[PDB]
């Protein structure tokens, strides 16, 4: 939908000035200001969250990517905004938002490889890509998570290989 | 405007080669090829300028914007050259880039949305972003630029979450 | 084709350095190897898809899998540097030596024909390989040098074709 498209740009732009405004609050030590940039983090990843699950019933996956592209990097911010603030309870919920975004994006994945929509699923391998990344620095001792993408990605990657 | 929009591509690779150009310079101390490569950021810098202020006139404010971002870019490759070589005027140079490209950004993201163009009023928030990340690398002690800039993002943006 | 299968190296490429920052994590040197191999391996292809894309004429292709290349280059200089194993890093060198002299001759034939968008995609991946020899072979000065004077010969051309 084109409101859905629109409302995603600018969902993707409050995540670009949370990053930067959070970098200026902690050098400024204002941890009010760092709360208040990684309630909006939250906020965003949130509202992401409901499109990609609205775009994905109704059988959109690629606007459901294209909201879960916004999902991982509004986590990856949020990861940042922890460090910044060193406080667990940010990275936990970081790490919460980026599990979340990896069952959907592995469940979208499959669906473009059975499909047969290549670049469909070259796409949410991506994401699943900067993913890992979010898990590195959120909780990279739980192997467990890491091993799944890691698997997801190498069995699924092997079945675009067969089909080009 | 084909060539305008040809040249423009030039100047990014003028600016993407000045930056791999001032890493090497600074690895063997060549202090003359460090001036050599911040002037020439500098001249990409006026041309890109002089670009965005034509395409202003004549009305075609995306080839405004993407002179814009050329001159940003050019900006964040002369402050991080100038921190490099512990240049405090270098830096203020970049800093005023950084402040004149806000100011022409401020009005097309204005200028976009009141000929209902939201697709370049997007394009203007992304770049306004850019600038407050040169603005932290800087003058992060100017509150003032970086606290306008926050004031313009929030306002715009709200502007155009009324319109999805 | 050889469009989607340049986009599965380049995912492959991109694993690769994120699995490579979970095996150092991890202590796992073993997989480091794998993981620099399956590099090695990405970046050969692309060279065989460069040279195929060049011998018919297809300089579009040929670029897209000189990116590839450049990026595998990058991606085992990373794990080179911060391994500090000297030889995975002269392998890297190698490959960014090998997609300049193909960048090189590309953006040459692209500005003499007039095919001023492929010059300049050409001319950014030779902004990409000194990334690469910064990395690998930082005190070679003579390389960047003329890696240099070809780019700001290049430009000046396009400049006045533009």
């Amino acid at each position: 939908e084109g409101s859905d498209d629109l409302l995603l740009k600018l969902l993707e732009l409050l995540v670009e000035q949370a990053r930067v405004s959070a970098e200026f609050a902690r050098r400024q030590g204002d941890e009010k200001m760092l709360e208040e940039v990684a309630r909006k983090a939250e906020e965003v990843a949130r509202k992401a969250e409901e499109i990609a699950r609205k775009a994905r019933k109704e059988g959109n996956l690629e606007l459901a990517l294209k909201a879960l592209e916004i999902l991982v990097r509004a986590a990856h911010v949020l990861a940042e905004i922890a460090r910044e603030r060193g406080n667990e309870e940010l990275l936990k919920k970081a790490w919460k938002l980026a599990k979340e975004a990896l069952r959907q994006v592995k469940e979208i994945a499959e669906q473009a490889q059975k499909e047969g929509n290549l670049e469909l699923a070259i796409i949410a391998l991506h994401i699943s890509v900067r993913i890992a990344e979010v898990l590195l620095e959120t909780r990279p001792d739980d192997r467990e998570e890491i091993r799944k993408q890691q698997e997801e990605f190498e069995e699924l990657i092997k079945r675009l290989e067969k089909q080009v």
